[PDB]
Formats: structure tokens, C-alpha cells, sequence
């Protein structure tokens, strides 16, 4: 019958088109073969078809995407499939979740976490030098902590609170980043991301109170052994330093 290989199916999934699929399922079982399996994966980068579906939107849509999922299940192999790294110049670790995250689509998260996407994968920056020249855009490795560095509150709400697999206020990043830390270090000063920056910030405090009512998020220590407040007096982060203890005084006086 009907073949698939990978010109054909990278084709089918960058174009969109949901009717070319047709056959696949049956394709992979009966040839025993894996959406996850190299022939499938562009070797450039180690990308399966989902985040190349992920790339290529049509109005936030690729109707690819739920078919793929489909079928990696009923090959044995829908976690792998979800979870597959990839990697460009700038990070390793990559996974469909963060591509899903940074374009924007609620749905395709949702999608995704649901099915079982490492709510904790991270998207590690790599580096060319023997001290890391940091070429790469860093927003804290970890899905939540993209989310909350590219302004996305629904996002944020979802990760942290959905009924299948939650993401930790608590974690932390291979530098010792929480989420915190990660608002610290895409803080800029501008007018603009000061604002959705410190209401990010308020927010994950918040929810930090409400989740996990012993911890104070604040006082985890990164790698440098520094706090959020004490990373943003150091690296020149006025905005947020200033919100931070103005936000202690009014949360002191309100508790006396």
C-alpha cells in the first residue's frame, strides 16, 4: 500500500494536511516502525515530525498535530514521541512543549501536557568557547519558566494547575534559576517589561502562597547563592528590585 518516508511525511506535516496521513498508521504497523525512529528525525537537529507540525501553523493550527499524537499511541510510542530532543545552535533538550509554548498555542500545550509532555523538560543553551559566551536567548530552561518570561498568564495557569501533570512553582534550572530568577534575568528596565514582568512575579508568589503554603519562593537560592532579589540588585535590574521591596514592605505591613 501506501509508503511513508521521511521527505514524504516532513512534506505532509510542514504543508498541514491532515487527509495525507491517511495510511500512516497502518504503514508503521505493519512495516514495525516508530514515528520516533531515526529515518523519521531530520538528523541536522534530531526533530521528529511534531515540532516540525509545531512550526508550521496555519491561523495557530496544524491539524496534523492530534493524528501524529494518535498514532504515536498506537504504536507503543506516544511518550517517546512527545518527549523526542532536538537541537539548534542555541539550546539542546528542546522539546515540542516548549515550541508549543513559545508560539503561543494554549491548545497545543494543553494537548501536549495532557498526553504526557516532561512538564520539566530543559531546554539547555549551548556554547562554543570553554566559558559560556551566552548566545542564546535564556529564559530559564523550563516550560513554566518560558511561559512566564514571554508573558503568557493563561499559559502559566495551566502548567502549574491542570488535572494531568503539573509543573513546579518550585523548580529550578541547571543554573539553580527558579521561575523567579528567570523573570530577574529577562528584565530589561523598559518601561513595558517592567510591567508585565512584576505582575508575572506577583502572580507566581500567588499561586507559590496558595500551592505551597511553607515555601517562600523568594528565598531559594540560585547556583551563585543568590536570591531573585538579590540577583536583580546585582545585575542592574531597577524595575524589579524596586517592586520587590516595595511588594515585602506592603506584605510586612499588612501582617501587623
Amino acid at each position: 500500500m501506501k509508503v511513508f518516508n521521511r521527505p514524504i511525511l516532513f512534506d505532509i506535516v510542514s504543508r498541514g494536511s491532515p487527509d495525507g496521513l491517511e495510511g500512516l498508521l497502518s504503514f508503521l504497523l505493519t512495516h514495525k516502525k516508530r514515528l520516533t525512529d531515526e529515518e523519521f528525525r531530520e538528523p541536522s537537529t534530531g526533530k521528529t515530525c511534531l515540532p516540525k507540525a509545531l512550526l508550521n501553523l496555519s491561523a495557530g493550527r496544524n491539524d496534523t498535530i492530534p493524528i501524529l499524537l494518535d498514532i504515536a499511541e498506537k504504536t507503543g510510542n506516544m511518550r517517546e514521541f512527545i518527549n523526542s530532543p532536538f537541537r539548534d545552535v542555541y539550546y539542546r533538550g528542546q522539546t515540542a512543549l516548549h515550541i508549543a509554548i513559545e508560539r503561543r498555542c494554549k491548545h497545543y500545550v494543553e494537548l501536549l501536557v495532557e498526553k504526557g509532555a516532561d512538564v520539566h523538560a530543559q531546554a539547555r543553551g549551548r556554547f562554543f568557547q570553554p566559558k559560556d559566551e551566552g548566545g542564546y536567548f535564556y529564559f530559564g530552561e523550563l516550560p513554566l519558566s518560558l511561559a512566564a518570561c514571554t508573558n503568557q498568564p493563561h499559559i502559566v495557569h495551566y502548567l502549574t494547575e491542570n488535572g494531568h501533570k503539573q509543573a513546579d512553582l518550585r523548580r529550578q534550572d541547571s543554573r539553580g534559576n527558579t521561575v523567579l530568577h528567570a523573570l530577574v534575568a529577562i528584565a530589561d528596565n523598559t518601561r513595558e517589561n517592567t510591567k508585565f514582568v512584576t505582575k508575572m512575579y506577583d502572580l507566581l508568589l500567588i499561586k507559590c502562597a496558595k500551592l505551597f503554603p511553607d515555601t517562600n519562593l523568594e528565598a531559594l537560592l540560585n547556583n551563585d547563592g543568590l536570591s531573585p532579589l538579590m540577583m536583580a540588585a546585582k545585575t542592574g535590574k531597577i524595575g524589579i528590585f524596586q517592586h520587590i521591596i516595595r511588594r515585602e514592605i506592603a506584605d510586612a505591613a499588612a501582617h501587623h
